[PDB]
């Protein structure tokens, strides 16, 4: 069909379609007179795996003969979405399956349709490791992602009379034909206990035994025929545990409890038992894997030259101690030596600034759970802050605030501490935020230490972001620059040449209205809801929190509500407003936040008056699977966190990559994004970071905003009278109390610029040839944010190895 989709060769449909029906009769013993959409897809998936083994063996083969340095990324969370598509397009196969399935009567989309999300994240932190696997596959790098193989992710999201409900993510139930178990390589992972002191050294004792069993997932680069491994660890009860008889049987869950659920905290620290043995877990199985795979090329100086460890925030900051318990413990090196390779070996990416999602964990639980580790962080703490003392002679204060023990009621490891303490990078996911660390959070330690601290802007592989979910747009480009821009983004500028070009400035906005139209569609189909296509499509689509301001989107949305009713037959810009994303079950005001846009979305969407001038529709369920499709769409990216606050986002990068104009604070990424495309061709507004310094020091007075903005003043008095709760007039009293009184974001500071900014996009939607031809500007400057130029940054400051985009022979 379209070129950028690959070859359809004679040879190859007819091989496609005769294992196609191979798995259908053998693997999936069905019929053709029984079978499902759901078994043609098994059936699919099946006969591309089969493409994946062969690279899969030798690429894996050929690390072991040329033993390269091996980067190991540890994340508690990997956000992958769907498996089939991005399988076909790193192997060149999407043209060939969607031939083989034509000539087999069956439409290959709607069989991509059935596929589960792999939901193993939250948001943005999981969604980069996903995204960072895919680009050190494609850079040719011997990488493995270590995680947890979570019986249930991220839950499913329900809207319930405009309430949030949550229902487990069974995403196991019918299988996973991505997954290979590998029982012949579990693990031994260690609890509770106690330490002994002997002549030759410490002893970890009397432990409890959960056994880690390995699941190998396959990572394919872009047609460079390599395929890394991620690797998620699975809990398992030990075969004499417990061992009346049929409790002990019973009583296996215990243990096998540590994988079974993801906790669902976007930005948020909760310090539950569970939690820690999960981060503990994946550690444990982790570092023995890596130990093995080193002894399998005596010698730990050489350790740092062949391992690299990237600690995916504080998640796994216990891989610091767990590396010194076993170089010290079980291979006897003395503690200097084991530190040093210690530092050597890891790095630490922070990814927030909040005080709240900061890691502080209880000594207690510490001395309970992990003993030997607890005395381990004692010797390196001591340790650091003989360093500090020595090098800030009787500042006394320093000593208290950097130290790794925190006191107080409960004493608590600062885990941020720890690992700065045992990391030789410490790196920060955007300009502005790195900049922060330097300044604040971490400021005695880069004083220390200034050689460690780095910046690593964040960035979205495209192919998923791009070539997958808009195919349409990736073959317009593809017409005029070629192929080569798809791992290599930075090409994207020659689209620059093209802005005055009236045949691609039709195109860019032919292919955004058929995006339009498809969701459109989706939106019937499946939700059977109505929504005009010729409108702006504004959306704001993340994780539901204070700090990213939805409240703000939300006054907008009800400034405009009431301006026309004030004036009813006056011309207005329709907007089609989208706002979607999950609330944490705890969470209370993110879950009145979403019941206040379905309650706007009541009272707009049934005014006669309104017509289908303005559409608020609340997105269900937000994942990677539903961004693939709304992102495409989109119009308007609202991107609009207190500056300071969102350490760098990625869906803004998502947004700027599909077409969409930006509507933003200068926060995080937005600050390079608008750099890179020039100011002029942004829709920037709102305090600086300087300009909330400056408010917080004279103090944020809200009722200061009430008094001398009428427009906002109508809004609160709307929300507290009931006019959007009619039959519970009092609904939304914790909202406006939040917002009069212990509003930490500001969202009064900055409405009136954000809606003098919005009326400035709306005049531009006016002008279609105009809108495109910023369109056409965004898109050309996006070629940064690839995170194919992440992960070379970080492979040549941070791990030291070369990327290499050179084929393994097929
Ligand atoms: O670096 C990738 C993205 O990371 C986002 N993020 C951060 C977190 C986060 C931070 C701290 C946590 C602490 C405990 C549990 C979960 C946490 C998640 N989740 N997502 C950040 O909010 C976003 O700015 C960034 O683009």
């Amino acid at each position: 069909q379209i070129s950028v989709r690959g070859l359809a060769g004679v040879e190859n449909v007819t091989e496609l379609k005769k294992n196609f029906n191979r798995h259908l009769h053998f693997t999936l013993v069905k019929d053709r007179n029984v079978a499902t959409p759901r078994d043609y897809y098994f059936a699919l998936a099946h006969t591309v795996r089969d493409h994946l083994v062969g690279r899969w063996i030798r690429t894996q083969q050929h690390y072991y003969e040329k033993d390269p340095k091996r980067i190991y990324y540890l994340s508690l969370e990997f956000y992958m979405g769907r498996t089939l598509q991005n399988t076909m397009v790193n192997l060149a196969l999407e043209n060939a399956c969607d031939e083989a399935t034509y000539q087999l009567g069956l439409d290959m989309e709607e069989l991509e349709e059935i596929e589960e999300d792999a939901g193993l994240g939250n948001g943005g932190l999981g969604r980069l490791a996903a995204c960072f696997l895919d680009s050190m596959a494609t850079l040719g790098l011997a990488a493995y992602g270590y995680g947890i193989r979570y019986e249930f992710g991220i839950f499913n999201q329900k809207i319930c009379g405009g309430w949030q409900m949550e229902e487990a993510d069974d995403w196991l139930r019918y299988g996973n034909p991505w997954e290979k178990a590998r029982p012949e390589f579990t693990l031994p992972v260690h609890f509770y206990g106690r330490v002994e002191h002997t002549s030759q050294g410490a002893k970890w004792v009397d432990t409890q035994v959960v056994l880690a069993m390995p699941y190998d997932t396959p990572v394919p680069g872009y047609r460079n025929n390599v395929v890394n491994t991620m690797r998620l660890w699975s809990a398992k009860a030990p075969n004499d545990f417990n061992l009346g008889y049929i409790q002990a049987v019973l009583d296996r869950n215990l243990a096998e409890n540590i994988s079974r659920v993801l906790y669902p905290n976007d930005n948020f620290f909760e310090g539950k038992e569970l939690r820690l043995k999960q981060e503990y877990f994946v550690v444990a199985a982790t570092l023995q894997d890596i130990i093995r795979r080193f002894k399998s090329s005596t010698n730990f100086d050489a350790f740092p030259d062949k391992v690299a460890i990237q600690l995916n925030d504080t998640h796994p900051s216990l891989a610091i101690p767990e590396l010194m318990r076993v170089l010290v413990d079980l291979e006897r090196l003395d503690w200097d030596k084991a530190w040093e390779v210690t530092v050597k070996t890891c790095a630490y990416t922070n990814h927030t600034v909040l005080p709240e999602a900061l890691e502080r964990w209880p000594v207690h639980l510490l001395e309970t759970l992990l003993p030997r580790h607890l005395q381990i962080i004692y010797e390196i703490n001591q340790r650091f802050l003989n360093r500090v003392a020595a090098a800030f002679p009787g500042d006394v204060d320093r000593l208290r605030r950097m130290s790794l023990v925190e006191e107080g009621a409960v004493k608590r490891i600062n885990m941020a501490h720890l690992c700065i303490a045992g990391s030789h990078a410490v790196n920060g996911v955007a300009r502005i935020h790195s900049e922060i660390l330097k300044k604040t959070i971490f400021k005695d330690f880069y004083e220390l230490e200034p050689h460690k601290f780095q910046n690593k802007t964040n960035g979205i592989t495209p192919r998923r972001w791009l070539v997958l979910c808009n195919p349409g747009l990736a073959e317009i480009i593809a017409e005029r620059i070629g192929e080569e821009y798809i791992s290599d983004l930075d090409q994207l500028r020659k689209l620059l040449s093209y802005v005055d070009d009236e045949a691609f400035i039709r195109d860019v906005a032919k292919v955004k209205q058929e995006n339009k139209l498809k969701f459109a569609a989706y939106l019937e189909r499946e939700y059977k809801v109505h929504i005009n296509p010729n409108s702006l499509f504004d959306v704001q689509v993340k994780r539901i929190h204070e700090y990213k301001r939805q409240l703000l989107n939300c006054l907008h949305v009800i400034t405009l509500y009431n301006r026309i009713k004030k004036e009813p037959n006056k011309f207005v810009v329709p907007r089609t407003v989208m706002i979607g994303g999950k609330a944490a079950p705890g969470y209370h005001m993110a879950k009145m936040i979403i019941k206040l846009i379905t309650a706007i979305g009541d009272v707009v969407n049934h005014d006669p008056v309104v017509g289908d001038r303005l559409r608020v529709i609340f997105l269900e369920n937000y994942r990677v699977s539903l961004a693939e499709k709304v992102i495409p769409a989109a119009d308007l990216s609202e991107q609009i966190s207190t500056a300071g606050t969102e350490a760098s986002g990625t869906g803004n990068m998502k947004f700027m990559l599909n077409g969409a104009l930006t509507i933003g604070t200068m926060d995080g990424a937005n600050v390079e994004m608008a750099e890179e495309a020039g100011e002029e061709n942004f829709f920037i507004f709102g305090m600086r970071v300087e300009d909330v310094d400056r408010l917080d020091q004279r103090g944020y007075n809200a009722q200061e905003y009430y008094d001398r903005i009428p427009e906002l003043r109508q809004i609160i008095e709307q929300l507290s009278s009931g006019f959007f709760s009619p039959k519970q007039p009092d609904l939304f009293k914790d909202i406006v109390n939040m917002l009069m009184h212990h509003d930490r974001f500001k969202v009064f500071a900055d409405y009136e610029e954000y809606v003098k900014c919005q009326e400035r996009v709306s005049a531009l939607y006016k002008n279609p040839r105009e809108w495109t031809r910023m369109v056409i500007r965004n898109i050309a400057t996006s070629g940064k944010f690839s995170s194919d130029r992440t992960i070379a940054q970080y492979a040549r400051e941070i791990w030291g190895v070369e990327p290499s985009r050179q084929r393994l022979p097929a």
